[PDB]
């Protein structure tokens, strides 16, 4: 049996203390791998702080480098799972699964999906098959890339999706499905590290709408930014008041990422108008990565090539 | 055959001024109606503002109350067709179609969109069946709810979507098939009545995500914001910092609006956290209502129903 | 509360006779209405018949004509659920709900989704708002259109999707948004009665793919079929064989009913080509409705207009 | 600038003799590549057979085994464009871009979508990056495997996706954005040879629907198919009728093959029931794949690896 530790950083998404109720409340678990429970952390998601992930992530690195230890499975809240996911798609030095598990109904709720989700949560963890694969977020029968995945509703159990890139793989009846390999760099192939790291560069978003306001760049350059992501109209569009919010930033040094407010997609590269471009990251994501880039460099002609690869 | 009225808002989307290189690139049009050409304004979409949307209702609103005119047909950008589409489709007072029509390929561009949602937009507002429908918004065969359809992609032809609440309706072969009625508020039966009106109440929308930071709810009320849609992290959840900041906003008169920024979805009533939920419209559009809602009152209960039944 | 009679078709898709295991495995339900549990019949959804469908139309015509009934939840299997509900669709002569229930996974199984499914079902169909909205599929907090919903994945709890035509609502918090009304024709509106019928006309559907043989077109022909729906190649094209067999069929009192095996959209009129056109009906959908206009006539001009009007 | 072979199997997709009308319809294609254009068959891809496909993946096998070739692009009907392509993603032993394109409006048609499409196909053909992909659908920005992409609207332009798989590669801005690279066999890493092959195997399919015919089996096993591919309800289930006729196909020594009506996903082992399992194959895939499957071997266990790997 693969021998597999889960992290949790929040409550129980199975059962009726903490990562242990959550052990119990799914027998079937024990079957498939010889596991241990932890209690990393412990709040909501959307509470859930860079310092606390960069904790996660340095955590799962030094389990990883263990030989009793096969693959990690990481319980938390459905909001930005995404984000903490992909932290560690890109600084988990390891080909070990390292598989992100959420339930979008309380443990205790009728038709919980929790316990469904970490059984194959496991599963994925601890197959031979599951390996290189990046980092993975396991729920409602999918596996999709933390590259990718994205929660595209407020509270259906089908949430997590991948509009354009769809899943990795699926668990059906059992067995696992696996689907794709991301054509992306990650885990063992990743340039940043974060051996050593206390703390991540203050990377904030702006979303861009119809009247946007020039004055939250000026507050958010006035705060110190190192970084603004943008959540911009259509493919990363500027209005004229973002983009003198956008050259005042880039005059203090900011670092501007073009990303979008839609949902999927490309933001194409454009020199007629400020900042860098997101690829297909989203908002989100952009800025997880966008964090990342600048603890090694804030050239923006290199930051714009892990966009473009990462 | 009917008479349409085509409003520009910005450049030509089909042919090589403006409004009629527009009309002549499409001379089939002129078989489905007779139609006039009106250049309302010309800009991009990202830089339309509430102000012109204000003045383009009323214009609408003006045209559809002449005996000589049985529907619009009006050319926008893509990036934000779905918050003035969604504007026109509260204050409207009329069942006449109001069709909005947008290009994703430039008009000159190998395989342009453009020739072809002109064409359908117009067959769409002259045909009799189309009459009290709310607006729509017509592009890629198919026909959009303003209060449903956004831009989900960047990039892509077929970027404008409802995932969960799906098209009025579609063109095939020339032919319109109508498969929904929207079961909500609009037009003809809205209490919102923009005539007269020079200039709407300020309403920023701020992003939710790991580590947000209180200081742009400061600075978006310091600068007098009247309402705060949050495009928060799954179903409107909001960190200790954004609720400090939503809190300060609640005690400086500021109306806050909990929304997501997933892209689809119910955000339910929470009586654990503080302000108003969205019911499912996404930030976008949440902000034009909330926009509309306080010109009218800033009674929470009654916005509140007015984002349950908008 | 309201008066809700569950009936069953097949096992229990709660708990662990029969409709009782159900009724009290979630007493929950018992809080939305008071139900009362009938066994209608017992077999998987793959070998439920037009004989019991019928039947079940007729059982259902029967309780909502009484004023101690006040709607109906019926519990089916997935695999079929929409040949079923689309018949009902057509059949039941009742603005009451008729709600059809499924679960994707066994009762019984970790995480089922029957326990919610069922309530979401229950609610719905007691909810006054949920009147004349024609035969409904309640799952997944979605409730589609009998006319538009399909079981379009295998395996998947989200399985039931209507891509172009959305959900008529959803069930959140628990709570129901109504988000469309369909623009179709159906129940209290719908022409077909079949009070006192005990068999239906026969309806095969052949598949269309490269080299697909004209025998079978021959076969069922042969077997005495009064109608041949079509899963055609794209929108109901048809290869030299099919047409062939198509032309047979014609020559032979057999109606022709061109569809489509994508999964999705219309299949527009084509005067180069013979049989009929199913609008937007997918083989599955189609056999249902031209089963049940052939026990009222053969004339090609009204049926056509049934499947544009149903 | 690569040499890339544009292969005709139809009338123009761009363009108003043939292969040619087209490579003249669209110039920028000759600065992606210096083309060459070969008129290979030509009828409606509802009329493309087994045979001519055959052909055609020797004819393409032939021109890639050439330096003068670095990829080949095959212009298409949209209907069976997946079935054409999927064959020779598992008979071309080559990682030279194979690029099958079509088009979903005329090529005189209004805001006709072949010129981009096949710019789009070219860019994709000759880029250095698309090696060793598997063959590639190309149409509406996307790159589809053609292990998974599936023309899942009869008449739309964005009909082509792989739900569940999502796409390789888009090509937006005149850049092409790898995704994916599918996990399975295929070209290179094929067992599948057609070099010597003059005709392949019968395999038909058969639909499952409420009371579907056993005759149809037996009008199969009578007419000698070497396999049947049964597009079954739900995860493959079969009725009491379609088991019979398929344990009747068993004892002639059919193999039967049992895939989905749903559109997407597994269909699971189950050994309570006869035939094998299509894995994530949609009826089309799995026919061309049972096909190629017996011109090397009718041993059930090996056939069913097969569509487990490829």
């Amino acid at each position: 049996l693969p021998n597999i530790v889960i992290l949790a950083t929040g409550g129980t998404i199975a059962g009726s203390l903490g990562v242990d109720t959550l052990i119990n409340a799914v027998p079937e678990v024990k079957k498939l791998a010889n596991v241990k429970g932890e209690q990393f952390s412990n709040m909501a998601s959307e509470n859930m702080t860079g310092d606390v992930v960069l904790k996660l992530s340095q955590r799962v690195n030094e389990l990883l480098a263990r030989d009793d230890v096969d693959g990690v499975v990481i319980t938390h809240g459905t909001d930005t799972v995404e984000e903490s996911a992909y932290f560690l798609h890109l600084t988990v030095k390891s080909d070990k699964p390292v598989v992100f598990v959420a339930a979008m109904r309380p443990a205790t709720a009728i038709s919980a999906d929790g316990p469904m989700n970490l059984l194959e949560a496991v599963r994925v963890a601890g197959d031979k098959q599951s390996r290189g694969r990046g980092v993975m977020v396991v729920i409602n029968d999918r596996i999709g890339s933390a590259r990718y995945i994205t929660k595209t509703n407020a509270s259906t159990l089908d949430t997590f999706r991948a509009n354009e890139e769809g899943y990795l793989g699926v668990i059906i009846g059992n067995r696992i499905y696996y689907q794709n390999r991301i054509d992306k760099l990650h885990t063992t192939r990743s340039v940043f590290d974060v051996r050593g790291l206390t703390s991540l560069p203050k990377v904030d978003i702006l979303y861009g709408y119809q009247d946007d306001p020039e004055y939250l760049y000026d507050a958010a350059i006035q705060h110190g930014v190192k970084g603004i992501v943008y959540a911009g109209m259509g493919a990363g569009s500027v209005s004229v008041r973002g983009i003198a919010g956008m050259r005042k930033a880039l005059e203090k040094g900011v670092v501007v990422m073009r990303s979008t407010r839609t949902g999927n997609g490309i933001v194409p590269p454009d020199e007629e108008l400020p900042g860098l471009v997101s690829d297909s990251l989203n908002p989100a994501h952009a800025r997880i990565l966008l964090m990342l880039a600048l603890t090694r460099t804030s050239d923006p002609k290199v930051i714009q090539e892990y966009f473009h690869t990462y």
